[PDB]
């Protein structure tokens, strides 16, 4: 792809260079020689207006080519693209399978509210918020993709994407946190123990609202 | 390259509507069996969370797929473009001979002014002024794959664009005309006949003038 | 056609420009000659009738030609038409083939439903869906041809053949993956198999169904 | 041109109505052989369907049809144009004659102020009357070409062609009226004939300026 439609690039930029010394070299010729007689002023008006032509093409051809190099960059980050797809695929498929088992232990748990029931409850709840934490981090990575393809600049774009650093620091080390509160309930299960990590679910819900808004932000400075 | 990438994004949306469906069927089943008992109250504030954090990701994916439907139409030009860089430069280096050529012509005009000096003179001229034709053909031509490759909607592009393809037909017929008046003044040269040869260059080369204005403001709209 | 109604509109710029310099060298030779005697009233106010009189018929020429050019625009694209015309016929016979094709293998298959007829019916509607995905891409192409022959700027139609275009890759990439599918289930036949076929088939036609609707709102915006 | 576009667009017509007639046939083989064993789900399906999407082609192959016959028509004009252009052409040449006439007139007339010279600026001012009336025929025709090339149904436009043809009524009728009382000056000049014919004068330049804001008016009408 891009590693041809480059090298044509600098072919132009090769041959509108070349250009550029030629029509000089006109220019000059043109106003020496024709200086000796100015009586000849089909010639010099015809130069000069070739000279004026050559200019504006190579004028032309530089901004040209400056503008397809931004498509080229774009297209160069064709694989980093297809592979935060092939990741986001692969998250978005494991968020469904727990949604679904979720689902599944819900019926289970108000059908029949074993104790087990409602510990499979805590663990999907788990590992649903370590989907989402996965989710948001390759959302944030193909967000910096997409900026870095378009060659986006807007300050309020930058600031967003680093929010959204910011806050994917935050999101994780409260995942951990979830965790490890999760596995010290259930190894002493208690009511203390168990109101403790409900609350610790309540501040990384509130986490992951935050983080989502700020990935909304993002996208809504991309597309607009 | 983007025939991959567009199979992923479409690989996405599957998975993304089949967990819209699942989180859907979740939203459901949580509503009305949880309203049977409210006192269940960490089952049905965490699915509800579930729920709301899976409507979020599945807009997102949504928002991203759309976005990268952007830079996958620009790769898909890929082709188109470089062909067009291909003729670009092609038309260039033939700009530089035709520069070349004349700039020998009219050194050798100058120093050795034979009449045959002068219909050489002339020849060049013509050629150049066909090789300027062809060339602002082509950057219309790539102007446009610029313009759709960048998905661009601004209404001052879009006129800019029309007013170039009609500078475009204005500028072909005048040189057509060009062409018939020289070959006219070839056939039976005379004073009468070089004047007015000479005002259909004037002319021509106003023509040319008023095509690179508006290059030129196309490519000012695409750039800034 | 359009060659010579052109080269018609270059002469007539050529005689309304020489007329609006000749009515200028009048204005100001009837300026600086009448201001010496302004007793000569009937040759100022009867000069100064003529010089706006003049100067309103130039004006009236420039807008005129102006006009004429959009029409001639349209006109050259004669030949791309025809062309899109002739793709989009032969595209039209070839559905209404695939479609008697289809009728009688229903006709065959519920009359004597063997395993083979089954086989038959899915090869008729990839076929089926391979000619509509051509049919779009020409009529794909004729819009563009229309809108650019008629010169539409309304933002609304350029964001209807923007998201066109997106769709139209959709539906090509949609269509490459269909026929693998097929192949595949061809291969290997099966319950499994096939119901994924049919599944990938149901995807498919909502996919045509989004091309559909993109486009009749194109012609609807072309037409109203 | 237009001669085998419209032959294809009826080859289309003809195309698309047979593809329609067998469309309908499969529509109601498939309603009456499929109710017989509603069990084959995925053969009614796939050829509901597929019924679906010729419908929907056929409709826009009606609707592209009826597009392509409007720019078809505004091409078929293509020579009516072409000659009123080199009418406007010839008139606009005959215009720029009688200006530079007319300087160089009063040029003499007040170097030279001879009773002669004022007898060839009535006589010039006269010609250019007679300029101008064919002038405005030309261009109301030519204004009627493009209201009827482009398919205009703007009720406003329609008002302002009929407002023209009778104004070029008035202005055909006075010039006719301003000729008869130049030669009946011509003949028996006098100071009251003189005064008379200055005011025929100045009641024929107002019905030109009306004549103009009435061309204008069209053209505001036709460009916006």
């Amino acid at each position: 792809g891009s590693e041809v439609e480059i090298l044509k690039a600098l072919l132009e930029l090769k041959k509108s260079t070349a250009e550029l010394k030629r029509a000089t070299a006109s220019l000059r010729a043109i106003t020496e020689e024709l200086k000796k007689n100015p009586s000849e002023d089909a010639l010099v008006e015809h130069n000069r207006a070739i000279v004026e032509h050559n200019a504006i093409i190579v004028e032309n051809n530089r901004i040209i080519a400056a503008v397809l190099m931004l498509i080229v960059v774009a297209v160069g980050m064709t694989q980093e693209i297809k592979k935060a797809l092939e990741e986001l695929v692969a998250s978005t498929a494991e968020l469904k399978r727990a949604t679904a088992s979720l689902r599944a232990i819900t019926e289970e748990l108000k059908k029949n509210p074993s104790e087990d029931a409602l510990v499979e409850h805590n663990r999907a709840i788990v590992e649903h918020n370590a989907i989402i934490v996965e989710n948001n981090r390759i959302i944030a990575a193909v967000l910096e993709l997409i900026v870095r393809a378009l060659n986006l600049t807007d300050a309020e774009v930058i600031k967003a994407l680093i929010e959204l650093r910011l806050s994917t620091l935050e999101l994780v080390a409260a995942t951990a946190s979830l965790r490890e509160i999760t596995e010290e309930l259930k190894k002493n299960p208690s009511e203390d123990a168990l109101v403790e990590h409900n609350r610790a679910i309540v501040e990384h819900n509130a986490i992951i609202v935050e983080n989502n808004r700020i990935i909304a932000a993002v996208l809504e400075l991309i597309v607009g």
